């Protein structure tokens, strides 16, 4: 069932259906930290393929024989698709540089190129896992390279297609509810109206902000490390590796990559990493106040809000007809208190590099890939599970319009400020309507007041 | 205008009028961060009058004269009860280790004294800051120690008593509270019955819960550092110094200070400090729900949720009688806010101690006392001005009581499960209640319904 | 490959060789939010049997046929054992009651015990997931008891031994360098000396406190909402339940578990949770101090400070010997970081509770569990992989202590201040010793300076 | 002594010296949070007399009268230009809207307009406080605007300069080193070289790509809310008036002011405010790598890395002459933990909105301008008394250089890669430098080696 090889620490059983080799084994016995919850990312793993495919074509102009370099291509491509995810068993608490998953990477993709080419598994012929999948001698630049791009792919597949679903949908609510005039709400106080449609244009602004905010921060994550070898100098690369294996990662992804303008900047931080966070830290804020607000908006049926009926996605009581947990908004809130908290632990991480090299390479983007993962599928969730379903009670919303004490300033350019503050008084001293105070008052009558109270009329500068 | 006094580096202006000296002049100049608000907290000079009074007592024993010792100690005392706020002018934004604070308050304690024994500002005669002020040769374990006392005593003498408070007045609510019964709002929605006073009784709870934590994190803020001196081996100190002193503090302060057990932990870290800041955090959380849920059962008066009337202490607009904004409720939960970001930055100052020591003591010591004071004075001005004068809105409570569909359960022994979910269903869909629903159907009487539909019962296990 | 069940929502396949439900399927394609790694903990899934075995037993005393509780007491070890894992396919990010999973929990135990009764899966006969698994007529009180259980548990098996490992390794390796006298370090610059027994016994210290901190958060974690139901009030429970099914859950794990003397603060906020996270966050400012000071020590061997030799974990280059980076102290230091974000993220949402209910519960329990799983393996993982191997450089030690400027404060009471400081300024201008300059200047000779410079008279008050 | 004024709950003596009125001697009473550290931020009253100043001109084209208007105007540009800082008591810890800071400038620039019209204080006459120098009838829109207003000239004046000098220093820096070899460190282990230049330059970098990430952040904050009114629709302000008060602050402080394209969005959220502090969270972690490599370089003299000798800007010790403490990298460093604490109490505020009005507004800028003035001040005494005066210990960097392991693959071509890791080894081994083990062991000659190993040559790519 296993196949056996040495380090310099003692002899290892390899199981024989796994691609990894004694580097990856012995890494696994002396990092037994977290389970298997903590296995690094599979956006990491997929980006060292898209990586290594990129290096192996590139190392073509650097002697790199054609028939191993095109098994590395396929081998890696395979790697890079999500075939052999099985094959990377390493924990994100691993060494601070990532190179563990680099050694992990390199003795997988050697292992699969050499089986096909026929060879024996373990043997590194004549696929060498750093001798050919490591022929750009990269040591301390790969994990970095692979960060960017699987943060990259991850913010243009998941995170801002999540983004926009939810913008779509809350514009859309927006201008189905823009003729529904509601009370508004100051410091939680009855305040003066304005329509839904206007407060979820509040939201929409938000989500579309937030894309900007999420797009700015990308940049600097083009920016790839892959060249700076150990400290960021070059030293043991060839001239021209660093921007042809950028622009080979940039033809493979269709992605705008580069090679950074400073290469030891690229390895001593990863501030690029913090900004990104950084924006998503600021979209967690968004969606928390548009998610609590639709939980507290739907609240009811009876003794809360009650203006907004949202879906039901989970089965009630057939004797509690009415109640529907906002169960979507629970689950956003979480992600963006996750995400605020993960933010903090990037921050950490990105502030403690020392010298040539930051060694919190792996727990940053980790909890990068985390907070965009969950925002990006909470918003798809949040999106098709409530927001296109949300449906506004109409009949309440009117009702409470009506007994409102808010719209009584419509009646100071007709009886003077003091006659309204007098009904206004009256009518919360009493339980009454506006209205109904203003005639048994005797200072105007019913049809005057319709023509006069006319809420269409104050929403916006005159 | 000024005297002229001498570091090596050249010549000083001192101000005529003030008791610092060449050093402090010195150190206001190289640390230019931050402005006035960001000087050195009150506590930590009153707690170094404090430790300056102890160490001059202690010294006799040692052969420090009983005149000039004497002399210290009173102007020391003048330190401690704040009588000279005006000669400290340094920023927590200084060196890490706080010595700069530890010389000025050896110059101003000295130009003082000598100024009780007829001598000449900036003389160093017949006071001494360094040779008497600071005989113990004590260095790096003059701020840890002034932090601790300064903790120690704000916790005593302001969050705790303002939690008492807050604690006291909520109980009183609760029991003031104890039968009117409500509907519960569990995920915003409608839910089964509960008193007021139970609901408080969970925020008594809560109160109760933080001061026993904060309590908790005491004994080791009571270790105190004097006695380590530069690396905490106490070299160039006398044996017995350091429990000595302590005892002073202890039996000057009434608090049960004692000496650190391990110097080196007490110099190179302040984990004590990141405790007690985890414990106010632990706190904030508490205040923040208190406070918000306050805020929101006082929404209104129409459109919120309207249970609770809290009192009005600002005068508002008289066009509006109806809306008061739970002002209190936004300074309670904004600072629980800031408590939140406090406990991070003391945390990052916490983790990055460096050998022999921390050089983050004032950062750290700041944000402390930050969090202790906030929170102990929202908690007082929280209580005299909201919760003493909340009165719960009984006729509103009533009437949402007898329209909720949550008491429907009640009918299940009488007519069945199948009757009464039909019961529910009906007045949902037709908006009315559920007696008026019970008896257009034909399914009980108003006598059944009064009879067997009490919500006193259902406030508890059967 | 399926069978066909039935929810209000349409028809589902449920795999046959699969314990959950329908209710279970329908939650996991309403919540699809971060894939496998985001799956409900598996402690949180164990504390459910646990507690379920609990219930079926009490609930004999009110009626509960002994022959299904039998079946449920069985099914339920199954769970809490372990064996049932792979039938809990919730994320963590459901709704904030975690309801959810309570339902996925209820479904696994009846259909389990109903197969070992002999019946039909997915019948609900004879052992009904709402009648009997759930006969207490729990509902938002059953997810705070797993996480209480379940941190418990976690705290007690794997955070308190992991760092009771840590603190014997350390204090081990502290007698073993009781004797090795060094140039201490402040503000990073050379101080005065200290042993590094004397350096590691701060270390000993800090690790000793953490354990006390964590233990002083458990108190309150030990209470238990079982009982509270919906709001906290116990409606629908039977009287004696709460106490009876924390006392049996108490038997069960060895644990003083008590029911919680106020259910609407069990159930209204996780108070516990934030100040157990708390003691964690302060854990790991001590662990990030003593894993970075580790760091440091061993840093070289020729260009940092060389003072331990730390054990080589990865294999090296043969051509790179004395190199060896410190993988674990980059582990530990990565862990430091992720728990202070995970606290930042249980604050959010422990200060995010709404009335009744705080719904946030399956974000915390999440971030509670994962900081202390990291906590404690990588504890264990630091100590064995390379405080117990740590060695010390005592060649290099004593030869920096001979050519230190800092052993000069030894000579002023045998030559006076003003004869020693100039001996240690012209020493500095010249790059020689204190003894090669003593002796060129002619202040002393070589015998003498043997005999007053004793760096072991240095290390303790006098 | 006093006057005495008048609110409609009582009368209130208000100091015959001052310039506010009864409503902040209202608010002052009502709000005993914090003490006088605990102000509103000047950078905040200065920011409201910028925009009082505005809107005074503004509301002349809708009546006000020019005398009026004109002594409102030389009123509030005493308040923009610090005049009046006295006559604003009231702290942060006040209403959540901010608007009792409006009433208070409301009040002062009334009266001070009162006084410069020889009308008599409190008198409302000619210049009303609400009527005319809020005549625009703005409520909660008013401190948005002074928030953005204020957030904006902090970073154009005092941080943006203030990052400026620090990176032209450090540039300073990198081109006068560029010629200094010495070893890197990654994991702080021994690594391949690299010039003290190039290390700075990834300083420069990250200063650099600071700063455009702070500029990226300005668009946001650029939008004023000015004209929104009570809840965003800008009911009781003249069309109109938003575009023509921006674009008069635009005017009067030259940077883009435009008002806000969704006003409700501008009220009910501050997530610009969240987006700067993240910026600046950014720049912490930047500077803290910086500040503390700096740190580390500079230790010693001869117990440390000794690579750098920083500047001495405070007397030491003549009995230590080696000692320099980097007490401006400790201001610097504690700095960054303070803003990476505001920054998470920035988050919780802005993620607290609720409908129509954030109400955490003067908790967010003020720990958004306490970070920016912290940093902008820090960054420029981090310049001025560190590294414009840093010097390179060059005489040791060769030294180390050449007892350094790291050069031997320089003679891989030469003699191969098995008698270069023998002479590493043995070298390891023997404590000898490579040259003097490469000759003994008869591998090379003297001469060979001179001309092999160059450290010159490995700094780049071949
Ligand atoms: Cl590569
Ligand atoms: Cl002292
Ligand atoms: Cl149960
Ligand atoms: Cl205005």
């Amino acid at each position: 069932s296993f196949r056996i090889e040495y380090d310099t620490f003692g002899e290892l059983k390899v199981p024989n259906d796994k691609y990894y080799g004694a580097q990856t084994v012995r890494s696994t016995m002396n990092f037994k930290i977290g389970g298997v919850t903590e296995r690094m990312p599979t956006p990491v793993i997929k980006a060292f393929g898209i990586l290594k495919r990129a290096a192996a074509e590139v190392n073509q102009d650097y002697g790199l024989d054609p028939k191993i370099a095109n098994a590395i291509m396929k081998a890696a491509d395979e790697v890079a698709e999500g075939k052999l995810n099985d094959h990377f068993p390493l924990v994100v608490w691993q060494t601070g540089s990532g190179t563990q998953t680099n050694m992990n990477v390199n003795e997988v993709i050697s292992n699969r190129a050499i089986e096909m080419l026929g060879g024996e598994l373990g043997s590194k012929i004549p696929v060498h896992p750093n001798d050919h999948v490591n022929k750009s001698r990269s040591s301390n630049d790969t994990f970095p390279t692979a960060m960017h791009i699987a943060a990259a792919i991850e913010v243009h597949e998941v995170l801002l297609p999540g983004l926009q679903k939810l913008h779509d949908a809350l514009d859309a609510k927006s201008k189905e509810f823009a003729q529904i005039i509601k009370i508004g709400r100051t410091h939680t106080q009855d305040a003066v109206p304005l329509t839904l449609g206007q407060e979820f244009s509040g939201y929409v602004q938000q989500v579309k902000y937030a894309m900007t905010r999420i797009k700015a921060a990308m940049p600097r994550i083009y920016e790839l490390a892959a060249g700076g070898t150990a400290v960021g100098t070059g030293l043991n690369t060839r001239i021209g590796f660093a921007e042809k294996v950028a622009a080979k990662v940039a033809a493979l992804t269709g992605l705008p990559f580069v090679t950074a303008p400073n290469k030891f900047e690229a390895l001593a931080a990863h501030d690029a990493l913090v900004e990104l966070s950084g924006a998503m830290n600021t979209t967690a804020c968004s969606l928390m106040k548009i998610a609590n607000d639709i939980r507290f908006l739907g609240s009811g049926p009876r003794s809360g809000l009650g203006e907004l009926i949202l879906p039901e996605n989970e089965p009630g009581s057939s004797i509690m007809p009415g109640k529907v947990n906002p169960t979507q908004c629970e689950a956003m809130t979480m992600v963006a208190a996750q995400v605020m908290g993960n933010h903090v632990a990037v921050t950490v991480g990105g502030s403690n590099g020392h010298f040539e090299l930051n060694v919190f390479k792996p727990m940053m983007i980790k909890n990068v890939l985390h907070s965009a993962r969950l925002l990006g599928d909470a918003s798809v969730s949040f999106t098709e599970n409530c927001v296109v379903g949300i449906q506004a009670n109409t009949e309440r919303i009117n009702k409470l319009m009506n007994e409102s004490l808010m719209l009584v300033t419509a009646l100071n350019p007709h009886i003077g400020y003091d006659k309204a503050a007098k009904i206004a008084k009256t009518a919360h001293k009493n339980g009454s309507t506006l209205k109904e105070t203003a005639i048994e008052l005797g200072y105007l009558t019913a049809e005057q007041f319709d023509e006069w109270v006319k809420p269409k009329d104050m929403l916006g500068p005159k």
